[PDB]
């Protein structure tokens, strides 16, 4: 494949990422760094340059009604039927790579839109999918220090050093430089209790 993916989740240091087709927890900067992160398009390239984002289907159905597709990016959702899709725009396949077949047939070189960096966004299953993925080399990851009850897990404990000789955590520096932008180095705390950014990449 072209490009790499990034996937980029909030997660409890016991891996928790849901409880009630919802986040288990209610972070603005957190949101705020997400809308950032996956919409960031380096300046030269943004007349043209959309990121894409890529979420499951309880993932879609998790945003609210207003706030979908999510604004500023391609939007596209995983699902194993084709179904009936609420589009208004809103692209569909029926696995990560048939996705990105779609982008590119749909996004190509003679395109007004043209894609930057595709991330995963969720979905516990589509994050699973990602991570046997070739081209995913990059998690942007918010550690949430608190074991918050949910009821759906990240799929794979890649900060436990089992996955320490695979999964490497980058220096604050590198985070900022890949995302363009300055990120609050250091735990935050929002709502009692502490978080923190983080990004690991494991080597394509
Ligand atoms: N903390 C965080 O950063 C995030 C947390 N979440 C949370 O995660 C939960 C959602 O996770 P989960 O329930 O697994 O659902 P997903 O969002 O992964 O949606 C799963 C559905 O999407 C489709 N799907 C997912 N992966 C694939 C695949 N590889 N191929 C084909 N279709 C696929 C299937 O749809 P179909 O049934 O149509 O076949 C599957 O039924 C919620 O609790 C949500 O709030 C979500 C995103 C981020
Ligand atoms: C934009 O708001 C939401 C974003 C997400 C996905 C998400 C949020 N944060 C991080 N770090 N990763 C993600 N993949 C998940 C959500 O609920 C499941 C949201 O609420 C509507």
């Amino acid at each position: 494949q072209q490009k790499s993916l990034t996937l980029i989740v909030a997660l409890t240091t016991s891996y928790g990422i849901g409880r009630s087709n919802s986040l288990p927890w209610k972070l603005k900067k957190e949101i705020s760094y997400f809308s950032r992160v996956t919409s960031f398009v380096p300046t030269f390239d943004s007349f043209e340059s959309m990121n894409v984002v890529l979420m499951g289907r309880k993932t879609w159905e998790s945003i609210p009604l207003q706030n979908r597709p999510l604004k500023g990016r391609i939007n596209v959702v995983i699902t194993r039927n084709a179904a009936a899709a609420a589009a208004a725009a809103i692209h569909s396949a029926k696995s990560l790579d048939h996705a990105l077949e779609l982008l590119y047939r749909t996004y190509g070189s003679e395109s007004s839109v043209q894609i930057n960096r595709i991330f995963v966004i969720g979905g516990a299953q589509l994050y699973k999918a990602a991570m046997d993925h070739p081209k995913l080399d990059r998690i942007m990851a918010t550690i949430i220090y608190k074991d918050i009850h949910c009821d759906v897990f990240f799929p794979l404990k890649f900060r436990d050093k089992e996955w320490s000789s695979v999964w490497k955590k980058e220096k604050h520096s590198d985070l900022e430089s890949w995302v363009g932008t300055k990120v609050p180095h250091g735990k935050i705390n929002e709502d009692g209790f502490d978080y923190e950014f983080e990004m690991w990449t494991r080597d394509l």
